[PDB]
């Protein structure tokens, strides 16, 4: 008869703040390689057959190939660093986050 | 009759601040390879199959190569690094997360 | 008649915080390799088969390759580092996590 | 009364084919030196000093400076040789060197 | 009275074929060096001082320096030599060399 | 009365053939010295001193100095050699050296 129903997820596929705010950096003297491989997927596959079928659910991903097939340095690599990344984070305070759930029943 | 279901998540699939606000850095010298694999993947797959059929689910996933056939240094590779990343983070207090659940029964 | 079902996950699959806020650096002479494998991954699969069929789960992983078939360095390799990563990190406290939970019956 | 002197040098000084006839080659992949010194002197030196005086003979001779104050090959010094100086030296014989020294007295 | 006098030096200073006909060569891969050092001098010195005086017969001599200071080669110095000098030589014979002395005395 | 003075040298200084017909080489991979100090010198000094005086014979002779400060070979130093100097030396013979001294007295 009577159906309360708070909730907040039923069936589903949540990614919330996944795979974000990263500094990446690179300052080689020379010749180096940084890969970051960082994909941030989400999938929901459903594939149902019939009876004599053939289903090639075959998407493919990512390939990341770096050759370098002859590579020579003759002199001085050289990189004098003072610094990186001289960063003040200074956030106030006094921030209010309130979640309320009232939920009454009255007769 | 009376059902009351206060709940959060019921046939779910849930990742949250999952793989996030990682510093990657790669000073190197010279001739040197960071490689950071980081996906952040989430699949749900439902294949069902019928009485006499194929299903080949193959996605596939990431590939990194680096090949590197010949490389030389023929003379000083050198670095010289006074700092990195000279953070200050001086957040302020007095914040509140206030999560409140009230269900209440009455006649 | 009465049900009161106070719940917060029914039949969910939950990452968390999971995989994140790591502060990964290099810093090489030269000649080096770093591999920082690390997925985040969540898999929820379910395959049925039907009374003959065939099914074929095979998604992939993550492949990384490095090869580095010559490498040379004929001098002098040298790096001289005064200092990584000068943070300081100073919060103010005062700060609240209130988690209420009332339930509560009445005639 | 009667003289008779049949004589070829008094008081002589002579250098007679006298360094000469000399095949100097180089052949340098590269960097290299060669020196070949060479002279022929013929001094007659006749100083009389007169019962004060000061005779300073000083001529001085040669020098030969070669400096290099920095020098560089980067890749391949290489160098094939076939041959060098392929000379045939064919003379034909049948000569005479004919030296008569005739001295006859009579009455 | 009579003085008959064949003489061939009286007072002499002879160098005949002297210091000659002679193959240098110099074939480096990189980097040599070939110093012959090959006067042929001839010196005559009379130096008769009088009752006071100074003689300083000073003439000074040959002087040969080579100076390299840095000196780099950075990869294969390589040098494949199939021949040097080839010399066939070939003289015909039949050759005279008289040198006759007739000394005589008759009445 | 009658002197017969056959005589071939009477206050000589003689070289003859002296320091002649001698194949120097030098066939190095890299970074080798050959030095071959071959003056021939032939002097004749005659210095009389008066009474109260100063002879100061002081000729000075050769100097050769090679000096390498730094010297570097950062690979392969090869030499392949099939052969140097291929000399065929074929004189004919049937010469003659004739030295003929005669010397006759008669009345």
């Amino acid at each position: 008869k009577v159906q309360i129903i708070n909730k907040k997820l039923d069936l589903s596929n949540v990614q919330s703040k996944c795979g974000s705010k990263d500094n990446i950096k690179h300052v080689p003297g020379g010749g180096s390689v940084q890969i970051v491989y960082k994909p941030v997927d989400l999938s929901k596959v459903t594939s149902k057959c019939g009876s004599l079928g053939n289903i090639h659910h075959k998407p493919g991903g990512g390939q990341v190939e770096v050759k370098s097939e002859k590579l020579d340095f003759k002199d001085r690599v050289q990189s004098k660093i003072g610094s990186l990344d001289n960063i003040t984070h200074v956030p106030g305070g006094g921030n209010k986050k309130i979640e309320t759930h009232k939920l009454t029943f009255r007769e």
